[PDB]
């Protein structure tokens, strides 16, 4: 059934975009926060990434943690598959941050650091057009289509709490924190 | 560094458990809700699962959606890797539900359906011991260790909003919904 298929596919697309949105927020925090604890995790990643690739193999991650003196869970391979959230087979910087930087540790300041990038115009509200340009252009400027805007609108609907079609700081924080 | 490694590993374990907790909640909703919209998604999965295995290959999912008349995104393979959240290579029932059943569509009734399973004793609060027994024993009864309880405690800390070490309905709903 087609009609049912439509809603299924669109929900799938939404699931993926929401994952992308949170991972990009985490990456923005790692790049822009200047927070000591975050910087120290970035130092760990530097140590693990022994070839300077920007990503680490599952072997490198295991060996690197073992070199620290840790006893890994026997089920660590399943965990590594979960950390590899894009399924590429390797753990990139963004995935390492997104699993190692506990959401609980994200203070208001850290979450604001990401919020203010998505809120391009700094009015306190992330709009569909702002979010689409960050996700699809990487920056404030550039071409996006009404289909793109509609896709992002559907994703705002999952985060919005006051039915205004925009994401405020509170709403954003409730997405970032469980 | 060992000390830093410890906190990294424990955060990784937490990330994985939180994913497990949400996916199990979704599965409980699919099994126990008796909600028409959820039942209709379950009918879709039955159609896709043509060999009656309980899981579908990426090919089966693509072909099945194409048979519905849908135009899949050219990047659907990346999406499928994201849906395959355990990295097994195939999409099981639980993953299909967890991506197709939009969180937005989870009414109070649907979320309560999962809540009351984790709140084994029905006192309105999910405790560490209750959650550990559901995650590790599958049911209320059975052996778990203090290490197990400590692992679950660390995960409650990510969901708790009033510092009581227990998860109430509101807190649970804030985990389930973005
Ligand atoms: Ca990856
Ligand atoms: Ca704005
Ligand atoms: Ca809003
Ligand atoms: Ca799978
Ligand atoms: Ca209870
Ligand atoms: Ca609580």
């Amino acid at each position: 059934l087609y009609f049912q298929g439509i809603h299924v596919l669109e929900n799938f697309k939404n699931y993926g975009l929401l994952l992308k949105f949170q991972k990009l927020a985490m990456t923005i925090i790692a790049q822009q926060s200047n927070d000591y604890d975050v910087e120290k995790l970035k130092s760990t990643f530097l140590v693990l990434d022994e070839d300077g690739k920007g990503y680490i193999t599952k072997e490198q991650l295991k060996k690197g943690l073992e070199k620290d003196g840790l006893k890994l869970p026997y089920n660590f391979d399943l965990l590594l598959d979960q950390i590899d959230s894009d399924g590429s087979g390797k753990i990139d910087y963004t995935e390492f941050i997104a699993a190692a930087l506990d959401r609980k540790q994200l203070s208001k300041k850290l979450i604001y650091c990401a919020f203010r990038v998505f809120d391009v115009d700094n009015d306190g509200e992330i709009t569909t057009a702002e979010l689409a340009h960050i996700l699809y252009n990487g920056n404030k400027k550039g071409n996006i289509t009404q289909r793109d805007v509609n896709r992002v609108k559907r994703m705002i609907r999952d985060v919005d709490k006051n039915n205004d079609g925009k994401i405020d700081f509170h709403e954003f924080s409730e997405m970032m924190k469980l």
